[PDB]
C-alpha cells in the first residue's frame, strides 16, 4: 500500500507507521510505543503515555529535514537506550519519518543512505524519501555522517 499496511519494527524498539498507525491505542500497546517521533505539517502531542518530539516539516525537496537529524536522533537513541519503543511517523510513513530513520540508521552502523534505505524497506517495503531527501541524505553520507557517529559513540 502507498501508505503501508500498519506500523513496521524497523530495528528494535524503532518503527515507522503512518498518521492512522500513531493513533492506533492497540498497535501501540503491543509494540510497546511509549516515544513517538511525529514529523509533519500538524504535527503536536496527542496522546497520554507518550513522549512527543513533534517536527512541523513538510514533504518537499525544499524542506530541511538534515537541520532535524540530530534533535530526532537524540530522541530515538535515548529512547532505544532505555529499552523502549519509538515510532517515528508522518502522514504516510514514506518520505519524512523514514528519512529522519534512514539517518538514524545511518549513524548507528557503517550504513550509506541506499542501504540505510534497504534496512527501512525490508521492514516498511513502501518507504521512498522524496527526491530531495534523498539528495540531502546523500549529502548526509558524504559530508556528516562520519561526524554524527563519532559524536553518539562520545555521548552514549
Amino acid at each position: 500500500g502507498p501508505m503501508g499496511n500498519g506500523m513496521n519494527k524497523i530495528l528494535p524498539g524503532l518503527y515507522i507507521g503512518n498518521f492512522k498507525d500513531a493513533r492506533d491505542a492497540e498497535q501501540l500497546s503491543k509494540n510497546k510505543v511509549t516515544h513517538i517521533l511525529s514529523v509533519h505539517d500538524s504535527a503536536r502531542p496527542m496522546l497520554e503515555g507518550v513522549k512527543y518530539l513533534c517536527i512541523p516539516a513538510a514533504d518537499s525537496p525544499s524542506q530541511n529535514l538534515t537541520r532535524h537529524f540530530k534533535e530526532s536522533i537524540k530522541f530515538i537513541h535515548e529512547c532505544r537506550l532505555r529499552g523502549e519503543s519509538c515510532l517515528v511517523h508522518c502522514l504516510a510513513g514514506v518520505s519524512r519519518s523514514v528519512t529522519l530513520v534512514i539517518a538514524y540508521i545511518m549513524t548507528v552502523t557503517d550504513f550509506g543512505w541506499e542501504d540505510a534505505l534497504h534496512t527501512v524497506r525490508a521492514g516498511r517495503s513502501c518507504a521512498n524519501p522524496n527526491v530531495g531527501f534523498q539528495r540531502q541524505l546523500q549529502e548526509f553520507e558524504k559530508h556528516e555522517v562520519h561526524q554524527y557517529r563519532q559524536w553518539l559513540k562520545e555521548e552514549y
